């Protein structure tokens, strides 16, 4: 009736790597003292803490997703026994995502700030219309198209807001909150590839006719989301002034979106037309 | 509108922050533990001995799979609050972790044909599949508490049956890493117990007591029959050796702590002091 799992009989010698590599990166947010980065951020604007605010609030509500139905949607369709192994720990992992992003709150926002957060992140129109979009696909979608959805959230539409400690942290600026998220970059980066590469095996499968017709749903939702995306930008860091180099940032992240799958680059933005203190913040 | 953020700063049951706290701060992984230290105790065993600890360890991973996989995937859809799904996401990761390190240790004292015998055995057994299809199949097709009861009496009460052996060891000052890997599976199952267990009786006493008699009627009679199919499964392993008698009064003993996590009272008289005393030693060392 059921069979045990047995990590000695390895099915697929990425599931053993993986684990390997998910569990050893083990992490929390209480660890971090975030304290020690209230110095630099009293020394923002308004303009700035109230940017900082809705960008962890809007990945806090994609990152809900994700450890609630997003990973529970993905594990139906696992192919080896260690598969659905390795995507409890990712679901686990999702979860400590979303709890960092209030830890990092509890420091710098009061009791109100945070509830004016929730309340804009809750009520907003790109994200609630994001989530709506790609949920849909998790109930309702195949096990190919559920794939390309969590790879083009997690790898792509994240780096939305993951821009903006990236260039806090080029610039020495709150390096501890930065550190939260360096930490969700180090987990993200593998769950893309794991999923590309799952994703790689079941699409090579399936014959030459299915897979250009999914290429064209592929390419149609790649697009749908960038156009919601750019308004989403625009919103935000207009009255800063970024809003054009948060743009050239996307697109190098599409690109990887499209690698981690297994497909060739669509954008031409390289590495050097995004921010360099951005890309000294990454490296 | 369409999707909720969740707010660990609007915590609406003050458990889920503590059953979050002591689980992540509960981490642990096979790999930290040196079971290689542990081969000149194990080597130090008979034919008699040295088979029983393969069927305990991979009965029990037949178990922990179990849960992995779709046991707590059951137990996360009937959510109270959205912290109790993170939790939950916790839970079930720290599942697969305690199904691993079964292999872990069958890597190390065990050889590659040996390691074969023993999953084979594991998965052709008449008590063990019959076991985990009684309770899959509640977790499949049975209701939002019943699923719970389960889960608890599974790894609070039965999973034991095989905890009587290493505990044994443990207690003798023998198989040392190969108890602590052990040792710390029960300290996470404890808090599962305790937390499933607690949001059991929340959805306990909103019934009326019309639907309160049915489900105790339902409870004890699921109790009773895992019971005497555990005494099955014991009487297979434990004759040669001996302990049979022994791994009966600790199974009787954990029944009611599962007993007590779902807000039930203690069923049999078998205490601490009835159980075997340097099985105690292991529990408390
Ligand atoms: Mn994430
Ligand atoms: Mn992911
Ligand atoms: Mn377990
Ligand atoms: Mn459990």
């Amino acid at each position: 009736y059921y069979k045990a799992i047995n990590w000695n009989a390895i099915e697929d010698v990425i599931d053993k790597s993986t684990w390997e590599k998910l569990t050893e990166q083990f992490w929390l947010d209480t660890r971090i003292p975030l304290s020690n980065d209230l110095d630099d951020w009293r020394k923002l604007s308004h303009k700035e803490k109230d940017l900082v605010g809705k960008v962890f609030g809007g990945l806090t509500l994609l990152d809900t997703l994700q450890s609630e139905s997003g990973v529970d949607a993905l594990r139906k369709d696992v192919r080896t026994a260690h598969e659905e192994a390795v995507f409890n720990n990712i679901q686990f992992m999702e979860s400590v995502h979303a709890k960092s992003y209030s830890s990092i709150f509890s420091t710098l926002n009061t009791k109100s700030e945070i509830d004016e957060i929730f309340a804009w992140t809750n009520t907003n129109p790109y994200l609630q219309k994001k989530a709506e979009i790609i949920n849909e696909i998790y109930l309702n979608g195949t096990a190919l198209e559920k794939k390309i959805a969590s790879v083009f959230l997690e790898t792509f539409l994240f780096y939305s807001g993951f821009f903006t400690p990236l260039y806090y942290l080029g610039n020495n600026k709150l390096a501890n909150v930065a550190e939260i998220i360096k930490l969700i970059i180090r987990d993200e980066s593998v769950h893309g590839t794991y999923i590309g590469y799952k994703f790689q095996l079941a699409f090579n499968e399936l014959p030459e006719d299915e897979q250009e017709k999914l290429k064209e749903w592929m390419y149609d939702l790649l697009y749908t989301l960038y156009e919601n995306e750019e308004g989403y930008t625009e919103s935000l860091y207009d009255t800063v002034g970024w809003t054009e180099e948060v743009k050239t940032f996307l697109r190098y992240n599409a690109n990887k979106a499209l690698m981690n799958l297994g497909q060739d680059p669509l954008f031409p933005d390289s590495a050097d037309d995004v921010n360099p203190i951005v890309m000294n913040g990454i490296s």
